[PDB]
């Protein structure tokens, strides 16, 4: 699924990350925009083997199991598969535990390197929430 920004930004809300561990909804919501384009279905290769999926990009490396990434982990306790579906829960749910694991956000490079400083309410201005 391809979100629009403002139906994103709602759904996340549902979800509660809005100011989960301090971070405003427009910094989810650009994070999404940067890493996925807001396309549920992204996936990316890393040079290392893993690969990085969903709205959020979480990498098979710590977070999810793809069965392809020798010596990984999977910290949220779900298929990378998971994190490719139109309902954002397990993306969500896994993203709560990125950011709880001690580098908040930066865990999400496009984040610091495109979001971090900004103006990230611009992310949500003008939607219904
Ligand atoms: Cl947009
Ligand atoms: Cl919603
Ligand atoms: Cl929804
Ligand atoms: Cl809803
Ligand atoms: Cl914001
Ligand atoms: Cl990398
Ligand atoms: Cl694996
Ligand atoms: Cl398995
Ligand atoms: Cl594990
Ligand atoms: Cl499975
Ligand atoms: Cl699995
Ligand atoms: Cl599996
Ligand atoms: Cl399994
Ligand atoms: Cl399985
Ligand atoms: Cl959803
Ligand atoms: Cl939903
Ligand atoms: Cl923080
Ligand atoms: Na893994
Ligand atoms: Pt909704
Ligand atoms: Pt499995």
């Amino acid at each position: 699924k391809v979100f629009g920004r403002c139906e994103l930004a709602a759904a996340m809300k549902r979800h509660g990350l809005d100011n989960y561990r301090g971070y405003s909804l427009g910094n989810w919501v650009c994070a999404a925009k940067f890493e996925s384009n807001f396309n549920t279905q992204a996936t990316n290769r890393n040079t290392d083997g893993s690969t990085d999926y969903g709205i959020l990009q979480i990498n098979s490396r710590w977070w999810c199991n793809d069965g392809r990434t020798p010596g990984s982990r999977n910290l949220c306790n779900i298929p990378c598969s998971a994190l490719l579906s139109s309902d954002i829960t397990a993306s969500v749910n896994c993203a709560k535990k990125i950011v709880s694991d001690g580098n908040g956000m930066n865990a999400w490079v496009a984040w610091r390197n495109r979001c971090k400083g900004t103006d990230v309410q611009a992310w949500i201005r003008g939607c219904r929430l």
